[PDB]
């Protein structure tokens, strides 16, 4: 009966993602680390999901690295790098935008209300909603560690510059390198583009990625990419323990979540543009027919001039006082979506930090619905939502 | 046709666990923290997960925080001390930790760490060589005024041993009394009880402990963990390590792993509804084993989990047979159905180094380098332990033979 938008919030297991987890938990339940053909069994299984996630993003097994979940490899991107810089060794300075995710803001304000780094928060561009590569080249200071930059944003769907960051920074270091300055780093938080667009590091030039399971229909879990960790790009670990993950991430192994990722993984590489192209085939018909049904009182939030964006994404917002996002969802009777980051589903009566950020005026931000399609939405779907979208507009707002 | 006897490394999850896991990947898919229906029903599984592992070891719902398993947890609350000591000055300088010499790694090494760096003091205070036991004077007599935090492991992963966890307790809360009265900051307990659930009661009214580690695998449950923290908020602060979304009350921020959680909570329910059960049986299974193998080695063999006065869990037997050639892993590599330890599995890539904590416990280096840890479970029968006893035999046998 509902109708599920909300696929940028979470995703639902692909059943062969959900019958990897299943076999793991009863085949392979044996420590990793045990030298007897149980924990052997389970490493096999490890081993095989390392090389899928590698192959995902056309990296190489060994910069795979397995962690709870997106927060936790965010978070761990900004740990290192203060580490590292300590090693090398004032205070490391960051580079970032204004719309990344709540784990990759949150820790980085917190390193600078700690007065333990300096942190240069990008805003975005008013004009297109993303960030602008002069705009970062010209932050970069001697002390400069890393600059973490979103590939895609999780509320407009608007694609960054990586590629040109990533060759930018590298031209920029050469000249650092002859002068006995140590080299800065780009890591890009990449959860909302797997499964979306085909990611690949060669391309993106970056030295840390994140990977994020639930965005890709797979389990709660997730990694971190690191160019040649150990050898190419350092990785100082947040947690002390056992060993496992080559010392960079211990702790026992959840052998069936990282079945899942695998798993999960595999059909992003078998089928990541024929996901692409279906969600792009229904988002753009979702925005043809919220157009053609509210015409001059609608708001495409995620249209911006010359930028790239998900396919999937539709962030829009009808024109009256009455239609706050939040208040028009609770009277939609099929449609389920969200009005920005699951995260601040708590005060869903305050604009968008991230849309005013990215020039929406306060009245489009109060009023703006996040719509994300998925793998199986169909047209017919988007139809029932249009019309459930219609019923609760004259609810609120009434007839114009 | 194989014998497993290495519990104690981790267990195998019970069908009702998988069963949760399952169904929560299938029908509470949704964002916790989403606003509509399918994200309220993934909360609902999660709330009762927490009350399931706040009533296994006697505490509330709102004193427990999940995090990714045990290494997380107890990396979290030495964190979360060396915070604490700060702020509480604000409101250069040092904490100082106790712990004991036979921790898991995951609680030696954060406390290296912060000595190495020079961010804390800490004592490792040896246990007894006599009984393999950190004594409660011992750890009394190592607190400083500056002395935030005492972590001791409620059991030992390798030989079974249980600390005087709640005595430690006792004798704690005594001495912050005094130290209140003088201006001091108190001095916190957290207890590593990885090993100790689902083998006897854990009840933190009786323990009286400020922080206790809950490790999944350990009690035939997922990978997952969570962090026990008296009266969070209330009675004991808890500065987290990851920072994001808000998930966890901040404690610990991320999209929570639901299936994850599921299967914990059931796994815990199990252990509060057959704990004696589990216990009583464990005792007997390895309590016979100990018998069969006196009797098969006799004076050639070392009980490693036997110390005078102290308790030990009921399902480990740590031991050793005499003899140049019969190094513990060598005796493993010969048996056919056994399947059983050395030491802990984060220490197999080098299962010829003798034990560091049976080294500790007073074990000699000739009986401690031919140490083998057996640790039984749930399902463990006296047939099983015939099995492994004529395996280790024939092993022994082939070891000693021609060459
Ligand atoms: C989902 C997401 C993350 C990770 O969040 P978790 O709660 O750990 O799953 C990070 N960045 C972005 C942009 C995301 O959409
Ligand atoms: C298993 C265990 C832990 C936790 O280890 P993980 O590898 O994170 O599951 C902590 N302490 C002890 C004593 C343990 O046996």
């Amino acid at each position: 009966r509902k109708v599920y938008m909300d696929y940028n919030a979470t995703t639902p297991l692909e059943p062969e993602v959900i019958q990897a987890v299943t076999e793991a938990m009863k085949e392979a339940w044996g420590n990793p680390s045990s030298s007897y053909v149980a924990g052997r069994k389970a490493k096999d299984i490890i081993n095989t999901a390392r090389a899928s996630l590698a192959k995902m993003i056309g990296g190489k097994p060994q910069d795979i690295i397995f962690t709870s979940g997106g927060t936790e490899s965010n978070n761990l991107v900004i740990h290192s790098t203060v580490r590292c810089f300590h090693e090398q060794q004032t205070r490391p300075h960051f580079i970032t935008c204004t719309v990344e995710h709540d784990s990759i803001r949150l820790p980085l304000e917190h390193l600078v209300e700690d007065q333990v780094a300096e942190v240069t928060f990008v805003p975005v561009s008013k004009v297109n909603g993303q960030v602008e590569v002069e705009d970062i080249l010209a932050a970069v200071r001697p002390t400069t560690c890393l600059v973490t930059i979103m590939l895609a944003n999780n509320e407009t769907g608007v694609i960054m510059p990586i590629s040109e960051i990533s060759r930018r920074i590298k031209a920029l270091n050469q000249i650092r390198a002859a002068s006995g300055l140590p080299r800065v780093l780009v890591h890009t938080d990449a959860a909302q583009a797997l499964g979306k667009r085909r990611v690949d590091v060669e391309d993106l030039g970056v030295d840390f990625l994140t990977i994020v399971g639930h965005k890709f229909y797979g389990p709660r879990i997730g990694a971190l990419y690191v160019r040649g960790v150990g050898k190419l790009t350092p990785l100082y670990p947040m947690l002390f323990g056992g060993g496992q993950e080559r010392n960079f991430r211990p702790g026992t192994e959840n052998t069936p979540m990282i079945a899942g990722l695998g798993k999960a993984a595999d059909l992003v590489s078998e089928n990541c543009e024929t996901y692409e192209a279906h969600m792009r085939d229904i988002r753009d018909y979702l925005e043809e027919r919220l157009e053609a049904e509210f015409g001059k009182r609608i708001h495409l939030n995620s249209r911006f001039p010359g930028v790239e964006r998900l396919p999937n994404t539709c962030n829009f917002s009808i024109q009256g006082s009455q239609l706050r996002g939040y208040m028009v969802l609770a009277q939609c009777q099929t449609l389920l979506a969200s009005v920005g980051a699951s995260c601040h589903s708590d005060h869903e009566d305050r604009p968008s930090p991230v849309l005013l950020s990215c020039g929406i005026p306060v009245d489009v931000a109060r009023n703006a619905v996040r719509l994300s399609v998925g793998r199986s939405t169909t047209r017919a779907e988007v139809d029932l939502i249009v019309q459930d979208l219609k019923q609760a507009v004259n609810q609120l707002e009434g007839p114009v």
